[PDB]
């Protein structure tokens, strides 16, 4: 339906990615985008090894014959994290496109260019995508502060930062952050972006292997319903809202509040339950704003489907409309 610089550069159907999803982005997920028509990600650390991503990567590919990528997060934990083996791996699993994040990605993405790997890199501010673009990067993913998880400290949203960020990259963009449907992607395009990634949105399809209850309550939730966390310690997080939530912005409201504080709260192992056993207070999970826009439960390749045959119309119908 639609053709743009991301779709003619990264191989794709559909002008729809589906970025890195920690302890959700596992081969059901990606199959399914894929076999959707768009680019999907298995993510590379909710793999607790090297070797489990590299049987991740083959257990994706019994369920697509699609092309997808994998997304390599840049976590800030100063514990072992044998970054240069998880490239390793996918790599020689022969994965064609990346999605880095986080800091300083320099080295990774001058790896996985080395060796005929393409790179979408995240990022949160104009400068960052600039110094991402210096590197070589393939595209850049402009994440707003509308965006589930690290948005960033500068508290930009899409509507602006998409056309600062357009006013001077040149590389492919990727708009990231607050989008779910036909509407936004149409914004997107009109903003100088050329695709769009959604990660709140994949939570609500029925193949997200998550817990029922999790889907269900992005569906009750308004746009009101999230927090960031962590925004004295300059790590903002945007999570959905829940007890855990609640709590340590209460610690951090009290002043003198330093991560080891809070950790056992921010808990990844604690986040992961919430996604399989549903209770939606068991810890912190990853959910933007946009939930309050969703509220339907279809297949990835419907909705990927019914989001570009939106997008058409809203362009012949709504806009050609109005300057008939
Ligand atoms: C459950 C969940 C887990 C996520 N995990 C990661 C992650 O590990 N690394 C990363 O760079 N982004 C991660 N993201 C962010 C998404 O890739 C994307 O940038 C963001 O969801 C866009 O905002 P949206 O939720 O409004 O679509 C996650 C998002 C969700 C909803």
């Amino acid at each position: 339906v639609f053709r743009t610089r991301f779709t003619e550069t990264f191989g794709v159907e559909h002008p729809i990615m589906q970025g890195g999803m920690q302890w959700v982005g596992r081969a059901e997920m990606a199959a399914a985008v894929a076999n959707a028509g768009g680019l999907a990600t298995l993510s590379a650390l909710t793999q607790p090894s090297p070797e489990a991503l590299a049987a991740e990567i083959a257990r994706c590919r019994e369920l697509t014959d699609r092309p997808f990528g994998v997304n390599l997060t840049l976590l800030p934990t100063q514990k072992p994290v044998p970054y240069a083996e998880y490239r390793a791996a996918i790599i020689e699993a022969g994965i064609r496109v990346v999605e880095t994040a986080g800091n300083d990605p320099g080295e990774h993405i001058a790896e996985f260019r080395r060796h005929g790997v393409k790179v979408i890199h995240k990022c949160t501010a104009v400068r960052h995508a600039l110094k991402a673009e210096r590197l070589g990067v393939d595209a850049v993913s402009i994440d707003g502060f509308e965006c589930a998880g690290h948005p960033g400290e500068d508290d930009i949203p899409g509507l602006v930062l998409l056309p600062a960020a357009a006013n001077r990259l040149r590389v492919p963009i990727i708009a990231s952050g607050g989008f779910a449907d036909g509407r936004g992607l149409v914004a997107a395009l009109a903003l100088g972006a050329d695709a769009i990634n959604m990660g709140t949105r994949f939570l609500a399809t029925r193949e997200c292997p998550i817990h029922p209850a999790v889907k269900a309550a992005i569906r009750a939730a308004d746009e009101r319903s999230t927090d960031l966390i962590m925004r004295s310690l300059r790590n903002t997080a945007r999570v959905a809202r829940n007890a855990i939530s609640q709590e340590v912005l209460a610690i951090e409201a009290r002043g003198g509040a330093g991560y080891a504080d809070i950790a056992a709260l921010v808990s990844g192992q604690r986040g992961r339950q919430v996604y399989q056993q549903g209770d939606t207070d068991l810890g912190i999970w990853s959910a933007g704003m946009v939930q309050g826009l969703i509220d339907d439960e279809p297949a990835c390749a419907e909705l990927l489907r019914d989001i570009v045959e939106q997008a058409r119309q809203l362009v012949r119908q709504r806009l050609e409309g109005m300057l008939a």
